[PDB]
């Protein structure tokens, strides 16, 4: 059952965006005409006559699907195989379970799109906003209803004398080749529409000297590689001289075949529209980049290597770009399984938004137990240097070095206290785990799917049930091709190389991920980590990221670094990094279903891995979980929909200004792309220096490297660290060895730990209604300016998700930028030194400044009016974990100045993911606050949507902007009080010593400060007066 539909693989080798050309025309097939095929349920079907377009005689047929997938968010889909019966995927982002259950749902409300075909056999249908024609050649025209206009349309081209064919629907010819495209009319040089192109998930796109967010005009792939430093050289152009920079033409780490189209932006008539092409093949995306002849100006296109063809348009229910993500995240939504609250992706545990360490080269746990050598440094050393300097600090990413021998889910007694590896619970002998836990810390480690293979006899029990129970991926291709082999065995095996540098390497045998059994086996391994303390898990080399290998040569060499190439191409011998794609794997995307060489779903082989780890690993062994039950994963590879697993960092990155800009835009662009909890390693991971690579980051850059990062969803400082065992790498990168930066350093990761709430609420937001936690400046509606401002500008939280505006500066040695402040609102300058201080003068929107003044020791970052954000305080002062925050570390509400006499905020409570009962069984709140001016009242009022976790401490209400009051009273189900002034006359005082109903007036900031007992948290009236 290999191969069950007789597939002829053409094509094996990456095939760079200058080698993909549908718009060529030359032995591929388009949509030429067609007969109505039925309906049933939402999903008609149009029997397509496809013709060759160089020869149009040449003509097969083909059903193809057109399915309604949300009347009330505008969203539908088209699917057809010219490969087989079209199938349904088990397997992936969009699942017919969840399409059946929105259907399910919207029937029962009414909703009616009244698909039809008319007499002449066009297809139409309605949406709730949208109505849509598609013609007998499949030509498609959608229409928003509000004002007719034409909001997108396919391409066609003509023939000689045989009529025009649709381009909306393409494939090569199958003589041919495998590969299948769809073509619509681009306007991003129509002088009002202006469309633009956002999303693509990681990829970096260069314009002069600056790194950008819009991805208009430019040749895409996804192809999820290998790629450190984002420029990996076997990825450049034909015949490419010279050095190879980071940009739009090289494959990332995600795969996000997924663009947003944006056209009339900032005007009443702007329109928003999604295209996904679900393909987990090598696929492409051109918005208009006449560059190799690969697209045209006026044409985008989305692609791929393989079949089948499966499409969705989501234009959203609410206008601008931010519906089209929420309305993305619904079909990939996980209603049918009735989530109480991961619903649209799964919530990490509090902790998750800590400043985590990572270094690549520890040695030991304990300096006691370190072995010598050069620049070698303990665990122990790092989480002093943090602890003893204050610096609010979450715990670390342990990397492969904590194994023996490369071996994963093992330890080595060097990471024991004792030097030597136990079972766990063991108060004279604690794991690298259990001492951080000790310390107030939480860990990662890295968990790769290479189980190493040349174990020289020694025993790896990993390695070997792999092997008995035959769940690794086989050496079976259709091409007769040698993988490779070592002494090592087995003989059926496809072994790979794993290659760190410096001589870190091994063998290893891989999961044949398709089989039954593989993902209970490999979930099952988490045990020996879990049980040992590791609290959650860090995904690396996903794709997984093998050695480069040339059929022929053994499997630990590598071939020549300028091969394959132009003139000397890899002709099916090169790996591309990874499995050598003749590989016959177990199907990925259909269960029981055969085998298909690994061509067919390269992109698919990450998002597997993530989703065995979390259901068969985190999920399923729960109960081996010690100090928190919730888990989470940090994955270095995926595919769309990979946010129900966990979040993602975008790889190894460098340490310049340029990877600290896209790193901002990566963020925002992998947020649209439905992944919300992403980062960049803080400070860069490798090394950047060109004569002496051990340099470390530079303090400056490191200040604006920690600003730009700081409210970003995953902030985490990790680099390559030389050490003489391994001698590539930086002598250091922690936060605490900047002494002339310290303070400036620390005080934004406190800037952070105070926001705790305002991430962990705009999180809860996705998991609950699929809102990027991250906005790009162009979802900010009804502003023309915001699109210029938007490669380093971005929104995020407060009740909206667009209450705070950053700007940070994105250059080395600049104490300048442009800033742009969105308008029809007011802002407030904010950051680090604002927590003590007043407020200064309200900054209108709409202003451009030109050389905005930015001291080192600032960055650029904003509180609109009509926010109230939820903030938290140590109750000693001390910086301390996330993880080992209590309710008794004050909880504040912070009413910034009102907008229109009215300011809101809202706050998601849970226990932090000590236990998984807000998920498994609605065990949280989600409170929210209201203050209104009305003549010389205030009112401030708190409500609750749900209330099902108790808050144990006392909160607090601090209005910015008052003083003294003549009087307060508070009404609640619990009391109805007045207030009196507190004896305390500091905030620590206030805080420790003021009893509850106290109010005090803080002059120092400008702000009056209310101590409210808990009980009255849920329901509350507050009148200021
Ligand atoms: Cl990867």
């Amino acid at each position: 059952t290999d191969n069950p539909d007789g597939i002829d693989y053409k094509t094996y080798d990456y095939v760079g965006v200058w080698g993909f050309s549908p718009l060529s025309n030359t032995n591929w097939f388009a949509a030429g005409s067609s007969t109505p095929g039925g309906i049933t349920d939402w999903t008609a079907t149009m029997n397509v006559n496809f013709d060759r377009i160089d020869n149009p005689s040449i003509t097969v047929q083909h059903p193809v699907q057109v399915q309604v997938t949300s009347y009330n968010n505008n969203s539908y889909r088209v699917r057809f195989n010219p490969d087989g019966p079209i199938r349904d995927v088990t397997r992936g982002p969009i699942l017919k379970q969840q399409l059946d259950w929105i259907r399910t749902q919207e029937l029962s409300e009414g909703c009616d799109p009244g698909m039809t075909f008319t007499s002449e056999g066009f297809l139409t249908f309605e949406t709730k906003d949208l109505s849509v024609i598609i013609y007998g050649n499949f030509k498609t025209r959608v229409t928003r209803k509000s004002d007719g206009k034409v909001i997108m349309e396919n391409d066609e081209v003509g023939t000689a004398s045989s009529g025009n064919k649709c381009r909306g629907l393409m494939f090569v010819d199958r003589l041919y080749g495998n590969a299948i495209a769809s073509v619509n009319k681009n306007f991003r040089n129509d002088a009002v529409k202006q469309e633009g192109f956002y999303g693509a998930g990681e990829v970096n796109c260069k314009y002069q000297d600056t790194y950008i967010l819009e991805r208009t005009g430019i040749a895409m792939t996804n192809y999820n590689y290998d790629n450190l430093n984002y420029n990996q050289w076997d990825l450049r152009p034909p015949h490419h001289d010279g050095a190879l920079n980071p940009d739009y033409y090289i494959p990332m780490y995600y795969a996000a075949p997924w663009l947003i189209v944006n056209g009339c932006a900032g005007t009443s008539e702007q329109y928003s529209y999604g295209w996904f092409m679900d393909n987990v093949s090598q696929s492409y995306m051109n918005t208009g980049d006449t560059t190799w002849n690969s697209g045209q100006e006026d044409l985008a296109y989305m692609g791929a290597q393989y079949g089948p063809f499966d499409q969705h348009f989501v234009y959203g229910a609410g206008g601008g770009m931010e519906c089209v993500v929420t309305a993305f995240s619904l079909l990939q939504g996980k209603e049918f399984e009735n989530q109480v609250l991961n619903k649209r992706s799964v919530m990490p545990p509090k902790y998750v938004f800590g400043f985590f360490q990572g270094v690549f080269g520890t040695s030991s746990l304990l300096r006691a137990h370190m072995p010598a050598g050069e620049n070698n440094i303990s665990v122990e050393e790092i989480v002093e240097g943090y602890q003893n300097n204050n610096f609010p600090f979450e715990g670390l990413a342990v990397d492969v070095d904590m194994q023996d021998n490369l071996r994963v889910f093992t330890t080595k007694g060097e990471f024991w206290t004792a030097n030597r590896v136990g079972t766990g619970g063991d108060p004279n002998n604690r794991s690298v785990f259990e001492w951080a836990h000790d310390k107030g810390l939480v860990c990662q480690t890295n968990i790769t799917c290479f189980l190493r293979n040349d174990n020289e006899g020694q025993d790896y029990e990993v390695n070997q049930t792999l092997r008995e129970r035959q769940l690794y991926t086989k050496n079976d291709s259709l091409t007769g091709t040698d993988f490779g082999m070592t002494d090592d065995g087995p003989s059926d095996a496809y072994i790979g190389h794993l290659d760190y540098g410096g001589g870190v390497e091994c063998d290893a045998l891989f999961p044949d991920w398709g089989r039954p059994d593989v993902a209970e086996w490999w979930g099952n391994n988490y045990k020996k980590l879990f049980s040992i303390g590791l609290d959650f898990v860090w995904q690396d080399m996903t794709v997984p990221a093998m050695m480069p290998h040339k059929i022929g040569d053994d499997i630990n060499v590598k071939p020549d670094g300028n091969w394959p190439n132009a003139d000397d191409p890899s002709n099916g011998q090169y790996n591309w990094k990874t499995y050598h794609p003749q590989v016959l794997v177990t199907d990925m995307r259909y269960e029981n279903h055969g085998r298909e060489p690994m061509v067919t779903q390269r992109n698919i082989h990450a998002y597997t891995l993530c989703e065995s780890t979390r259901k068969e690993g985190i999920v399923e062994n729960a109960d081996t979980l010690t100090k928190f039950r919730r888990s989470y994963i940090i994955s270095r590879g995926g595919y769309i929909g990979n946010q129900h697993f966990g979040g993602m960092w975008v790889g190894d990155n460098s340490t310049t200004s340029n990877y600290i800009q896209m790193m901002i835009a990566n963020n925002i662009n992998m947020n649209m792309s439905c992944l919300p909890l992403v980062g960049s390693d803080i400070g860069g991971f490798t090394s950047y220096d060109n004569e002496n690579q051990r340099t470390p980051c530079t303090g400056d850059l490191m200040v604006r490297y920690v600003q730009a990062g700081c409210l970003l969803p995953w902030f985490r400082n990790h680099y390559d660290r030389w050490i003489e065992s391994k001698d590539h790498g930086k002598d250091y990168q922690e936060l605490y060895m900047y002494p002339n930066e310290m303070d400036t350093l620390r005080k934004f990761v406190e800037f952070r730990y105070r926001w705790q709430e305002v991430l962990y609420t705009a999180m809860y937001q996705n998991a609950a209604f699929g809102k990027p936690i991250i906005k790009a400046a162009s979802m900010y509606n009804n502003d023309s300016n915001v699109r210029r401002a938007q490669n380093d500008h971005f929104l995020l939280g407060g009740h909206d998700g667009y209450r705070i505006l950053c700007a940070p500066v994105v250059w080395e040695n600049s104490t300048e930028r442009e800033l742009y402040l969105p308008v029809l609102t007011q802002w407030y300058k904010f950051g680090p030194d604002f927590d003590t201080k007043p407020l200064e003068g309200a900054m209108n929107g709409g202003d451009r400044i030109y050389n905005y003044p930015v001291p080192q020791s600032e960055s650029p970052i904003f509180v609109r009016e009509g926010a109230i954000l939820p903030t938290r305080y140590t109750l000693n002062g001390e910086n301390k974990s996330l993880n080992t925050y209590t309710d008794e570390d004050p909880l504040v509400f912070e009413v910034f100045p009102l907008g229109n006499n009215r300011a809101d905020g809202m706050c998601y409570l849970d226990d932090g993911g000590v236990t998984t009962n807000a998920e498994d069984n609605g065990k949280f709140s989600v409170v929210k606050v209201a203050a209104e001016q009305d003549g010389g009242t205030e009112t401030i009022t708190f409500t609750n949507d749900c209330y099902e976790y108790v808050f144990g401490g006392p909160f607090y209400v601090r209005v910015r902007g008052a003083q003294s009051p003549s009087n307060i009273h508070v009404s609640s189900g619990a009391g109805s009080q007045d207030m009196k002034v507190s004896s305390a006359t500091s905030r620590a005082a206030l805080f420790n010593d003021g009893e509850n109903g106290d109010f005090w007036v803080d002059q120092e900031t400008d702000s009056l400060w209310l101590k409210l007992p808990n009980v009255v948290l849920p329901d509350a009236v507050i009148t200021i007066t």
